[PDB]
């Protein structure tokens, strides 16, 4: 079935005592995750560009990482039920401060954490090229040939384009529709790996290190989390979801060639660019699509999402 | 009187050829602005760094402008009323879009231009280290000596405070009242020059770029803005009104360690902390705190709040 | 009272030689000149920009000065009469001719030197910034603390916009009328130390080095000025009055950037753009603003037009 | 009122990594300092020389820190009541003895804090250049013009005079009488920016890291600080309070030559020279000058000290 997501969202410099140090603390944050039964997997992300379209956001590339001085990471966890990972991080709140803590010397904002339910997903499992083979005999034995999905390569072999929108009150029914319409006739273009609509439906307090004024004094004054602060929220996520209302449009993509021209039938295939106009009119704020690398990730949430395995 | 405050805020390359090209675009810009008899002047700043408070963002500085390879840019301009700037905006269209379009080449995101009213203003005339005897003179002159404030020297030689609250849905007035109760007491702090509360009321459609699909399209297929797009929305201003509320508590300093201590008040003052604390346990999100620098303005908005001159 | 004004133009070499070469010879020229008893002091010029307006002269910039194989001098001298300049000239001829064939090696173009008058001059006695704490008792103890002047810093620390403008016949009395309603606008204006408006009535034949045909001859056979040219003149300074009337708005600024932002208020400050409006009306030529660093000058002329001193 | 002051001396290494590490461990103690209701501010300094008079210390100079491999730090505290310094360590002993440790690999000698009661204070409040118009015009409208303060400019824009003294048994009140005498001839020199006189009363436990024998080997024993040594003492302050009895004569000067002019009155000016006689005569120990340079600071101890702000 759909899980939620929560997307942790930070900048961090972009030096070799980062990548080391994030390479160490991620898979510890990742196995605190894992003690709660909820957790149905992650995708960790870096952002190494931005669509320019044109010459619209001119000074960018999709690929830029190279020029930057800091990096945007989105850190995605999946989840059984939203309330899943306030609860992980509720009766974990010890760990997962002093880990994000490590993070603190290389932090330049955030972290922020949005939690999404998904609208439409059409995300594969993800396979080795040494898999298709595997993944090729069980869809014939199955009598699905006609349903095989691509190769959708993990761990940095291939790119997700982040499509940030903003939708004007009483248009979401229509984006979400002619947005669904978008990504299945995405399903045509070369080295389309699959997508899926976020949907924002609040912001994790613990997840966002946002406490009452208490728990912020014991924040700043901690000795690296030696200190932990009482876990105490002004707020509940809920009670901080962002009007009007905010989605992502994540798709993935072979490469960064494919995404553009992939993306680019919303521009350059009349068909498509009619169908994308309806989504088009009713955005308060965008298009603005990110260009991401899926680093580290749990594919197995997807086995989750598809309810099957190779 | 208080005016309406628009930000643009656009993310551009860090380049000389950026810098020159700001420096000959920027004030054709403010001319072009300056044909509405709305308009009372302009504050332009770009971003230095991240006050760090400790080590909570520990991989940013107060300075770190030489390390990064793209700017943010925040460009105030002041308003009788709000709905002059979005006037402005559309009886001047293809002039702005078109000086818009030549920072193309250089643009990595925006724009993007919040409306804002000022809840508060305790904002000082500039002046020059060259007018202080005038200011002087003529506030001895009236027996106003209680009331000459200190020297805010414009064009780049002091630095602005930029903090990032957003408010719990029913906590709006306390915020408030305890945001405007810490920038009274920081007129005690050595090197304050004022501060002023910004409430977000909407978002310029014209000003962000944000069009119906058919002027999505001519936007990314004008040649250098030649082509100019059809200027209709699917919404204006007040129906892009974020939610829960958007504050900037935007504050002016001598210099950074002047900030740095002064703004420090609300973490070690005890009487200030108490104060602060108010506003610590109404934020969903917050304070993050950007450091700003004012290097090309309009001085005269403060003439226009202030209702004086020297 | 207003004195009278001759402004020396020539156009020398940029060189270490040149500047070495007037700084001997310059002084040399103040004490000659200081033979008359109508003599009230001088300041001298050097160009080192131009205002580019945008990019109406976008090849310019406000400090050029290190780029140029050549420096433009503007050489003010200030009289009770303009009648005194004439003379002082006349009876000081030989001494006067030979100083300035020291500089014959280093000449491109001059000297040309127009007379004026004062049509309003808003020109404060000059302030070295020890002098403050004086000029602010003796104000205070005179009741005068309202007309408190700002720090006016003499020998090479401030600027100075120097605005050629030449008026169609029959409007001067508009130009005259708008362009003292702008100065006075300036005074509001951050880092203005004031500034005055100069109207061509002719041109000095002997400041010119304009003689009859003998004389011209006399002046390229001399060997360094031993041998002295019969000082007659086909004209009169007034036979040489230049039509259509040529003004010289000079203002004075604390550095160029509260320059360009203040005399910009006529672009960007709609209350003040409309006066100057009126200005612009009345052009057959200009504006055209070259930037000045008054380097050496003998102050005293500002307590002759202000009738009062230190 | 007059606070009480705790004096925190350590030596660290003058390393780029020793700067880096206490610019991110400084702010974070004095956060917790401020927990504490009797907490009214701080003054850190660095030791950047010696007054050598003349060549009696003929190895020193006032500036020496470039060439020296480590740093003298003193970092004063002001409290309400002593007893309330002893209580904030107390209360606060995990968090601050963590932080303490941070700086562990730093640390040459100390931490040692003694702890004094103030003879004498001459402290005006600190300004920024910026602020002296806001100065002397909330003095001036207060009736109070005769006794407007110095510019005393904070956050390392002066330096300090740190003067150790130890008296005779008996000689404590004619020390005290003629160092006040002094003091108050001091008033009179160019830079003065205030002195106070400080009385040592005790030396805190808990600040010096002495406990009892299972303390220290706690203390030895732990990773870091994670492992927090139960703080029992074998001693109170006031059973640690050092015979003769020790002075600090502490003034603060514009610059290091007002500093070595104005403290030389007391050799140079026989008026002044007949007054310190009498402080000489009563010591067993100095005078011994330190020159500091007053780095991060807490302003707000002169607001509790003078009982105004501005
Ligand atoms: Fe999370
Ligand atoms: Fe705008
Ligand atoms: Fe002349
Ligand atoms: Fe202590």
């Amino acid at each position: 079935p759909k899980p939620y997501v929560a997307i942790n969202m930070v900048e961090v410099r972009n030096d070799p005592k980062t990548l080391e140090l994030f390479g160490k603390v991620g898979p510890k944050v990742c196995m605190v995750t894992a003690r709660h039964p909820g957790f149905v997997g992650f995708q960790n992300h870096v952002q190494i560009g931005v669509v320019p379209l044109g010459t619209r956001w001119g000074g960018a590339k999709m690929e830029m990482s190279q020029e930057m001085h800091s990096l945007m990471l989105m850190q995605y966890t999946f989840w059984k039920n939203w309330k899943d990972h306030e609860e992980m991080h509720k009766q974990n709140w010890a760990n997962l401060f002093r880990l994000c803590l490590q993070c603190a010397d290389q932090m330049i904002w955030g972290p922020y954490e949005p939690l999404y339910e998904i609208v439409y997903a059409n995300m594969p499992l993800n396979t080795e090229m040494t898999d298709f083979t595997v993944m090729v005999g069980k869809k014939f034995a199955a009598g699905e040939a006609v349903s095989i999905p691509p190769i959708s390569q993990p761990y940095g072999k291939r790119v997700v384009a982040f499509g940030e929108h903003i939708v004007k009150e009483g248009l979401e029914n229509q984006f979400e529709e002619y947005a669904i319409k978008t990504l299945e006739a995405f399903r045509s273009a070369p080295g389309f790996l699959g997508g899926m609509i976020l949907k924002e439906i609040g912001v994790s307090p613990l997840g966002s290190l946002q406490l009452n004024a208490k728990g912020f004094h014991q924040i700043l004054e901690t000795a690296n989390g030696m200190d932990v602060p009482e876990p105490v929220t002004i707020y509940e996520a809920p009670e901080f979801r962002n009007r009007p209302q905010r989605y992502i449009v994540h798709t993935e993509w072979s490469d960064t060639n494919a995404l553009m021209f992939g993306l680019g039938r919303v521009l350059i295939y009349p068909e498509v660019r009619q169908i994308h106009d309806k989504v088009l009119d009713t955005l308060v704020y965008g298009p603005y699509i990110r260009v991401l690398n899926p680093m580290m990730e749990g594919t197995y949430w997807r086995e989750y999402l598809n309810e099957y395995h190779l």
